[PDB]
């Protein structure tokens, strides 16, 4: 019934970003986001400089339209600190700082030497190749705003600056825990019907991937106090608590009284595949998202819903989710009508070199070797229903949560 | 004049991959590579069961073409194992071990509510709806093989086979290190001719991304003595060691001598740009690479050569770089023939929904914003010149390291 984006968009929309802070040493800042501008103490460059290798004229001497003779020269880090006689000009090398009332260099391949004056040529516009100080970055400018997430794009450019250490937001809290008499532990035997616990494994692989501390209290058992205690260590040190499984998500049973009990929780049912239900609102002091105990559903549903709130809940102000594209199919899909449909496929160039893509194999959440062998989600607008090779389709390429 | 594809082969041809190993907790391998195949020790699933919510049947019951009064239940951890005689059906959910005797299960759309049991108004094909034990994976088989980079996509379904722990391959050790008295750490003061050291960072930052340990030795002195014995630590210690800045590529001087002395380094200079010089070679126990000076040079250099290098390295048998696709100029682009350019460019989206480039600016190595304002390498053809808008161009996307 309810649409993805409409959930998202109720979430999103209640949800305030964190602003606590610490400030660290650049090498520790990867993925992380900047609590306040990076304001940029000193110029770049730090002078006015010189584009190209050449010489450095007066647009005066340039009328002369004689030899100008080299009365000197400035380099990487000598500059030329000297009188500059007229009809002359100043051999210069880029990155030099140009020389005192300079108005002009020119590369010269356009301007064929002697052994007697330099000979010019195309007509030397004003101020050409001159890197002017602050081009770059003015002093007092804002290198980097608040909200960015600090990357090998950005943290070397601010060690340029002479920078040591940025404040950024706190890492986000999440608590995590499944439950169920059904779950066994890796190592453990599996009893009559029973099967290892596989989801919060992944939520937790995921979340730590994303960059935020987990707590992970384990399989809570199958008893109301057992759970009711697990809820309120998980709310009071999280700013985000998800069950990974067995908690309800709608169905009626003692796990959705106690969840009825400790906060304000919504239970969706989103027009999505795989999946359907989802769970989530306030506890006292984090937000809660419950989930399918479906692995693929599961494993969709955090993906799509719960990673881009963290993304907010961090403080980030890009979406952290990647764009999506359009590609052709090379593979008749299967897509009934009514439900927006994440299924998986594989991205790879074709002889032509453009992009295609080819579904995985079968697309039924009773597997979770999609998410290996895909390497992307096609994902099918609500309404369409079947599709044939060559026509168009969105394509949403995984990130590194699956490779 | 040597081309990457060419250094890129030679580099590769020599490296042999690592297999120390070392056996980890799942929840500790994000990254990974798998050492040794893993084998399901179990069929999957694990026993006939239930595809959906819905009753146990048979056959002759259904015929019969009245109510079955349900005779009992079958649960996700509660497996029915009453007494089901003739004429009846068993409720049973979804993953539940189907009961014995059980020939077919039917959802709830094909169920209508009696007073005297249930009916069945839709046709029951035998077998349908049982998932059956080993559909998936049967036991003995190999689900992930030696060489397997680790992911939420696999980790999960290793956990689903009750394995807790997986023998994986020892990180690779880098050792990283610059030199040169204009190198000034972050917060100290700049002297006359001096800068920040900023590749250091970057290399450091992306090493740590990319799973290796780390082992910063930090700004050698300029010294022949200090700077051997930083040679010989790092060699001793690490698998790769990598000079960010300062260890000469080429030129001559004190650094050249030591390398020359201490291993079999290769100058190269590849067609590419920009940039130019690389270094590379086999010390006593590790393989080098030396970096340019330039920050763009040794940021292009590192992400085209020393990443598939670690990759390789690390036993990982994809290689381990982003790949490539056609797309559309909305940029002119400026380009020499001569040298494969990596330009640096904005993958977006038109109003069409095609994916098209457009320059980030200035492709110039003064300065490093590209890397921020872009979003992909479009990587210009060796021999072609200039690229005029809507014509074919290739692109790159930048991985995780960037963004």
């Amino acid at each position: 019934l309810m649409s993805l984006d409409t959930a998202l968009n109720e979430m999103l929309s209640r949800v305030t970003p964190l602003t606590a802070q610490e400030t660290l040493p650049l090498v520790q800042c990867f993925g992380r986001i900047l609590a306040s501008d990076v304001v940029s103490p000193l110029d770049v460059p730090g002078f006015d400089n010189s584009a190209m290798d050449g010489y450095a004229v007066r647009l005066a001497d340039i009328a002369s339209g004689q030899p100008l003779p080299v009365a000197g020269k400035s380099f990487a880090g000598q500059p030329y600190h000297g009188e500059w006689p007229a009809g002359t000009c100043i051999r210069i090398m880029t990155g030099a700082p140009v020389p005192e009332g300079c108005e002009a260099v020119v590369m010269q391949e356009q301007t064929e030497q002697m052994d007697n004056g330099v000979r010019f040529t195309a007509e030397v516009r004003s101020g050409q190749n001159i890197r002017r100080r602050g081009e770059d970055i003015s002093a007092g400018a804002v290198v980097f705003p608040a909200g960015t997430r600090l990357t090998t794009a950005e943290l070397p450019v601010i060690a340029s600056l002479g920078i040591a250490e940025v404040p950024v937001i706190r890492k986000v809290r999440v608590a995590l825990f499944s439950t169920g008499d059904e779950l066994q532990l890796p190592g453990q035997p599996l009893g009559d019907g029973q099967i290892y616990d596989t989801n919060r494994l992944a939520v937790h692989l995921m979340l730590e991937q994303l960059g935020c501390e987990v707590i992970n209290l384990g399989i809570i058992r199958d008893d109301p106090h057992a759970l009711r205690a697990a809820f309120i260590e998980a709310d009071s040190q999280a700013d985000v608590v998800i069950s990974s499984g067995g908690v309800s998500v709608g169905e009626a049973d003692y796990t959705k009284t106690i969840l009825e009990e400790l906060g304000e929780i919504a239970f969706w049912k989103l027009a999505i595949k795989p999946g359907k239900p989802f769970a989530f609102g306030k506890l006292s002091n984090s937000w809660f998202c419950g989930l399918p105990g479906n692995p693929v559903s599961a494993t969709l549903t955090f993906y799509q819903l719960v990673q881009p709130l963290l993304a907010k809940l961090s403080g980030n102000t890009a979406s952290g989710l990647p764009a999506r594209q359009r590609v052709r199919t090379a593979s008749r899909l299967k897509k009934t009508p009514g439900r927006l449909d994440f299924q998986r496929g594989v991205l790879q160039r074709n002889a032509d070199g453009e992009l295609e893509v080819t579904t995985t194999g079968h697309q039924g959440w009773h597997i979770f070797s999609s998410f290996s062998l895909g390497n992307c989600f096609i994902v099918l607008e609500r309404d369409r229903g079947n599709v044939e090779v060559g026509e168009w389709v969105e394509v949403e390429p995984f990130n590194a949560l699956f490779g």
